[PDB]
């Protein structure tokens, strides 16, 4: 048990500015923001206990602070006072140019005409001949070469300020559908600005890529470090989903790079606490299935610091060990799957939607 092994035995060499990993319990991933307020220091004392990888999002400290940048300056300070080497992500939107920090402030109707050069990034619906919005927020363009080049110092910058290291970049899709004849190309391009921003950013950054596991993201995956499966819709928690997921995160795990594996339980079939904690045995057992070395598991019901970060899910701390093996589908065809840690026993249905870990 001398180096971590994926679930092909094959060995997971991590690269020097990885966060910590174990098997000790459950690995875990933390992602939150408040627009209205900081976290309290007992609110960071207890993520911190739970965690060594998170990420602030995308309006955290706004009304307090001015600017969600700052948001995410100060509660990467507040967590790095306890635990020097947390890791802690920068969040920026690659396509929706939401306003909340500094470096976006213009992108909204009173201003953007203002700033021609920064309008000139943007999408227009050609039913208009005016932007693109989603109730008022303006759409990035990453088939413009010149957004590509701003956006990517910008995030780099949005990094270097906040003292994170690294980014969580949202979404892969470059709104492909406002222009579908150049899908190719959008893909392309997204490759082309994630790697111009990994390597603006410098040396010891993570760059984690939301669904990058996806083919839209094909171009962009190979310069990320980490890619998240959100679990966005009831869809992607299908058997089949949860099948193609398990072989993902080998995929990935062979590559070097770590997934994390987010579920939020307002996606679920099904009062939200009540609900997560019922179903976060289910959750879980979904997750250790696939599990890899340097993948790590995010929980809640949804991205809001009161959506789950600050309860206790008693699961999520109970000893687990490094796998015994890969998982078993107990019959062939079936959708009954296990699989053994030295401290626990993982039993799933996904298609009936049960599950039991037998703690050991």
């Amino acid at each position: 048990g001398q180096h971590y092994l994926n679930s092909d035995g094959s060995r997971f060499v991590p690269k020097d500015f990885y966060p910590k990993f174990s098997w000790d319990t459950t690995p875990m991933y933390y992602m939150f923001g408040d627009t209205t307020r900081l976290l309290e220091p007992e609110e960071v004392e207890f993520i911190a206990e739970r965690t060594d990888f998170l990420c602030i999002e995308k309006s955290h400290g706004r009304t307090p602070l001015g600017a969600a940048e700052l948001g995410a300056k100060h509660e990467a300070a507040a967590f790095k006072k306890i635990k020097p080497d947390m890791k802690v992500l920068f969040y920026f939107n690659s396509a929706y140019a939401w306003p909340f920090t500094s470096y976006n402030q213009a992108f909204t109707r009173n201003k953007i005409d203002e700033h021609p050069k920064l309008k000139s990034f943007l999408i227009v619906d050609p039913k208009t001949a005016e932007l693109a919005h989603r109730r008022n927020v303006f759409f990035f363009d990453v088939l413009n070469p010149e957004l590509r080049e701003w956006w990517s110092t910008t995030v780099a910058k949005g990094v270097a300020e906040s003292g994170c290291d690294g980014a969580f970049i949202a979404q892969m899709h470059g709104f492909a559908w406002l222009r579908a004849d150049k899908s190719e190309d959008v893909q392309k391009a997204m490759g082309e600005m994630m790697a111009l921003l990994k390597r603006k950013m410098g040396p010891d950054k993570i760059l984690l890529g939301n669904n990058a596991n996806q083919d839209i993201a094909k171009d962009a995956f190979p310069v990320m470090d980490a890619s998240m499966f959100e679990h966005y819709n009831e869809k992607l928690l299908s058997k089949e989903s949860l099948l193609q997921d398990w072989d993902d995160m080998l995929r990935i795990a062979q590559a070097g790079k770590m997934s994390i594996f987010r579920i939020g339980v307002e996606s679920d079939p099904r009062d939200q606490p009540v609900l997560a904690k019922e179903r976060a045995e289910y959750y879980l057992a979904c997750y250790l299935i696939g599990a890899q070395p340097y993948s790590y598991f995010q929980y809640g019901w949804g991205w809001t610091l009161s959506s789950g970060s600050l309860h206790e899910f008693p699961e999520l701390r109970k000893a687990l060990g490094p796998p015994k093996g890969a998982y078993d589908r107990t019959t062939p065809d079936g959708w009954e799957f296990t699989r053994e840690f030295e401290h626990a026993s993982v039993w799933v249905n996904t298609e009936t939607g049960n599950a039991k870990i037998t703690w050991r």
